[PDB]
């Protein structure tokens, strides 16, 4: 009945600082091989820092799926630390918008399917991501999708923009709809608008929505319809991940 999540003291080492996330700094480290370590820089944590650490461990520890970044364990001695697997590769954001990787349609649909697979797993455990975007979709060996929260108005559903509890399974679906747009256009939405306030205001008001005419010629019509359903302005009109997953599986077979 015990998962033995608490890593024994004096075992984790950290090397190169790769970034930051939530409560601390992210490093490439060692613990039974390469690992990523999210660690709080101070030895005396504030009650908020300790609470944020506890919440993150609490959600991560409930996940065991190939499309979810693998949580390996935690430590509180000498510092608060969360350990995950180490993946060679890059985020979907880095591929599409930084190095501009040209994926074949088959691979773009497969990346969509794997993301929907991981999202369906999270929602089944009542876990709302709250920040799904291409940056949080890691391409392990540039093939397998690993969803994480690695550190975002473009992916925000209109009701999340407008604002007490605007987050739901459907606001995650809307963010997935934007990811579908990124895969099918190779672009971020609203690239012809240079004003962030305007984007926030217009999306929240329903005056602005992604330009779906920008999707590639080889994008299946069923994918374009799914994307439109995921992006509905009214949250109750959006499909849930079991239906999204079933639609992607159907269009992939053609
Ligand atoms: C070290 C670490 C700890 C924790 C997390 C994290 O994803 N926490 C998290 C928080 C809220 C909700 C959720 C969900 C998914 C359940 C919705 C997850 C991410 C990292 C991490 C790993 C990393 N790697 C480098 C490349 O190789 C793979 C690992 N690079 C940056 N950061």
């Amino acid at each position: 009945s015990s998962d033995d999540w608490e890593i024994p003291d004096g075992q984790i080492t950290v090397g190169q600082r790769i970034g930051s996330g939530s409560f601390g700094t992210v490093y490439k480290g060692k613990w039974h091989g390469d690992v990523a370590v999210k660690m709080l820089n101070v030895t005396a944590p504030t009650p908020q820092q300790l609470q944020a650490f506890k919440n993150e461990v609490g959600v991560l520890r409930k996940t065991r799926h190939v499309n979810i970044l693998l949580f390996m364990g935690y430590s509180t001695k000498p510092q608060l630390a969360i350990v995950t697997q180490w993946c060679e590769g890059s985020s979907l954001y880095h591929h599409l918008h930084i190095i501009e990787t040209k994926f074949e349609m088959i691979k773009l649909i497969d990346i969509a399917r794997q993301t929907a697979q991981g999202m369906d797993y999270l929602h089944a455990k009542s876990i709302i991501h709250r920040d799904l975007k291409s940056n949080n979709i890691f391409l392990h060996e540039d093939l397998t999708v690993k969803i994480g929260d690695f550190g975002s108005i473009l992916w925000m559903a209109p009701e999340v923009i407008r604002m007490k509890n605007p987050y739901s399974f459907q606001s995650d679906v809307y963010a997935f709809g934007i990811v579908l747009y990124e895969l099918m256009t190779g672009q971020l939405p609203y690239s012809n608008i240079n004003n962030r306030d305007q984007i926030i205001f217009m999306v929240g008001r329903g005056y602005l929505s992604p330009d779906l005419s920008k999707v590639r010629s080889n994008c299946p019509k069923a994918m374009k319809r799914l994307m439109a359903e995921c992006l509905k302005k009214k949250r109750d009109e959006r499909p849930l991940f079991p239906q999204i997953l079933a639609s992607i599986e159907l269009l992939a077979r053609s």
